[PDB]
């Protein structure tokens, strides 16, 4: 099948920054997640490592899949894929390379798939601001991403859905305890605290003669590993400028119904959710300057110089965007 056949010779750029993840979306019936999973995860031997059925896997994906929403412009299975995707890409850093074992590479990349999942398209603040079940659950403290995992791990109790069946105990609890730290680092809010920390172990960093990272004990490596999917997180910038804009809308798109929500309860409007008051392009830049290139700078810097095309197609996208700007 020519569909079939495209898919294909699409998926063999998965590892590279750049993936056309929106023909991947579209040629996959609305299956990007499972796909590019599917493809990773045999990519890196992981299923043959950790003795996980086939079968298993694809029922685990597809259900996980299901469980992102179809009517959320940005925070859906597309964006999972992308994150999981970006992730895999800054797993193979010359820098990183043999740093994490399969079993912290695996953790990394189901935080990743799972980070997002069940989003329903509006902000935490939003949902501590309306008194929703949510806020309510969790406190009011990274109430999104307490839901994001208890659902990703939920589902895993599915029939035939246990991907992690044939790990040891010991391993289950380590990746568990790997996924929660990953994911609950994805709370925005948290972003200040996590890159000042990252400079910090940029200034005392210690490498070998070709420049890898020797990260010793769990809280360089998973703060590395936070990082990472925070950097992926907020990678759209950091692509190639079709794909970037197409994230802009996405976002946009989302964030302007929030806003509508906000102005019929009578809520103040937050911050880039007024459709009517709005000023996209200058918000983009605001966003590369105040927080998307700080940490990648940073993370530039880890890693020096493997992120160097990285962070030039960022800068590139800048300065287009603020092209625009009269
Ligand atoms: C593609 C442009 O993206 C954005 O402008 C943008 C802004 C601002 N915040 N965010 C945003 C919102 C919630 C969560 C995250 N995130 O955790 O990275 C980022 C995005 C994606
Ligand atoms: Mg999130
Ligand atoms: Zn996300």
């Amino acid at each position: 099948t020519e569909q079939e056949d495209v898919l294909a010779k699409e998926l063999e750029d998965v590892n590279k920054w750049g993936l056309h993840v929106f023909r991947i979306a579209e040629l996959s019936g609305n299956r990007p997640l499972t796909v590019i999973m599917h493809t990773i995860f045999q990519e890196r031997d992981l299923l043959k490592t950790f003795k996980i059925p086939v079968d298993t896997l694809i029922t685990y994906l597809m259900t996980l899949e299901d469980h992102y929403h179809a009517d959320v412009a940005y925070h859906n299975n597309i964006h999972a894929a992308d994150v999981v995707q970006s992730t895999h890409v800054l797993l193979s850093t010359p820098a990183l390379e043999a740093v994490f074992t399969d079993l912290e590479i695996l953790a990394a990349i189901f935080a990743s798939a799972i980070h997002d999942v069940d989003h329903p398209g509006v902000s935490n603040q939003f949902l501590i601001n309306t008194n929703s079940e949510l806020a309510l659950m969790y406190n009011d403290s990274s109430v999104l991403e307490n839901h994001h995992l208890a659902v990703g791990f939920k589902l895993l109790q599915e029939e035939n859905c246990d991907i992690f069946q044939n790990l040891t105990k010991k391993q289950r609890q380590s990746l568990r305890k790997m996924v929660i730290d990953i994911v609950l680092a994805t709370d925005m809010s948290k972003h200040m605290n996590l890159l000042a920390d990252l400079k910090t172990m940029v200034e005392t960093k210690k490498v070998t003669s070709s420049g890898v990272l020797l990260l010793d004990n769990y809280s360089d490596r998973i703060q590395v590993l936070q990082n990472m999917v925070h950097c992926a997180d907020l990678s759209n910038p950091t692509k190639p400028l079709q794909l970037y804009r197409q994230w802009t809308d996405r976002i946009m798109e989302e964030f302007f119904r929030q806003g509508d929500r906000e102005r019929e309860r009578g809520m103040e409007i937050s911050p880039m959710c007024d459709k009517h008051n709005a000023s996209v392009e200058k918000s983009q830049v605001g966003f590369i300057d105040y927080i998307v290139h700080p940490l990648w700078e940073t993370w530039a810097d880890l890693v020096h110089p493997d992120a160097q095309d990285i962070l030039d197609t960022l800068e590139d996208n800048r300065e287009w965007y603020q092209s625009t700007i009269p």
